[PDB]
């Protein structure tokens, strides 16, 4: 089975960048609705011993039963899970991933103007990623759970712009929120994850 | 140019059903920012004085480098503008419209069940909707601002589930925004349309 991890900080401790209640509402509420109904899908069943970023890159093999819960509550589990650990009260930019970020974007603003602008224009509901696609870097979006694995890409960083990640403090304001999440990124996180992708 | 219309009530005239504060945002900052951009896209244009509704059914000959604003902001201008029209504090059921619902569902409860259903489960953003396909009733839903105009359906009523729509008050619980509907619905403007459309 799988299960609904815990934060790895308090619930403020990200606070003035995404409010309390919000981490509340989003760990508690939404990416446990996810698990739950994952869970329901998977659970005694082939697919409960596999793990869940083969299941996401391989959606086509899934049962055309399970499939659409698998793309939707297996995306939202998988998603919020790396939220969270990509997310840091101590957020400093440093890992040797920004290194290379600033060798192909020329400096991490040009990067950050990019995601920005893609984040920013994503219609509805989805995700801003950075993403390694055959050892290079790329920033992408998906909509609602879908997973830049499915299409081949491996994901080390990634942005909810889904509104219950922003509406109660931001409303409207999404921009505000993205410029927020540049002082919270666990780039060192980041970076693990960049090192063993490529 | 294209403008944001007034509501036809207060900002309070929804209450509890939908709170006051979501009403300015909604109406003041989401479909005034489906305005703005809109224009900044058609106008010095020859596509300055085209109607929504023809480009919304016609989105295939819209010009590509104008279509995803066209489709994303055109379909959120309409959609908006025709749900403030739909909701009323005076809601009653009563019409052509109802007495024609009760006719092929059995009943109205059959319906509401139906709509909900289908409201519930809409994954990510978007709308449900009544529409009249070749003089007959039946229930849709549409991803973000998409339209069923596009599918050449008429509509007739509509409901956002969109977060933005719901979340000061009601946060994940979209069921309880949607039981709440029903109370607000202008019955008799939903009538209009449907005489209209057949
Ligand atoms: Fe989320
Ligand atoms: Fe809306």
């Amino acid at each position: 089975a799988f299960k609904l991890p815990n934060l790895p900080y308090a619930y403020d401790a990200l606070e003035p960048y995404i409010d309390q209640r919000t981490m509340e509402f989003h760990h508690d509420k939404h990416h446990n609705t996810y698990v739950t109904k994952l869970n329901a899908t998977v659970e005694g069943t082939e697919l409960e011993h596999q793990s869940l970023a083969d299941m996401i890159a391989n959606l086509d093999k899934v049962p055309e039963a399970m499939r659409m819960s698998v793309r939707n509550n297996g995306g939202g589990h998988f998603n919020h899970s790396l939220f969270w650990e990509i997310l840091s009260p101590n957020s400093e930019e440093k890992g040797g991933v920004i290194d290379d970020i600033k060798a192909q974007w020329g400096t991490l603003d040009e990067f950050k103007n990019e995601f920005a602008n893609k984040a920013t224009t994503l219609f509805g509901s989805g995700w801003t990623w950075l993403v390694v696609n055959d050892g290079k870097l790329e920033i992408v979006t998906t909509p609602n759970q879908d997973n830049p694995l499915t299409e081949g890409k491996t994901p080390i960083l990634l942005f909810d712009v889904w509104e219950h990640a922003y509406y109660l403090k931001y409303q409207n304001k999404r921009p505000d929120y993205m410029t927020a999440f540049w002082n919270i990124v666990n780039w060192k996180k980041v970076d693990e994850l960049y090192q063993a992708a490529k």
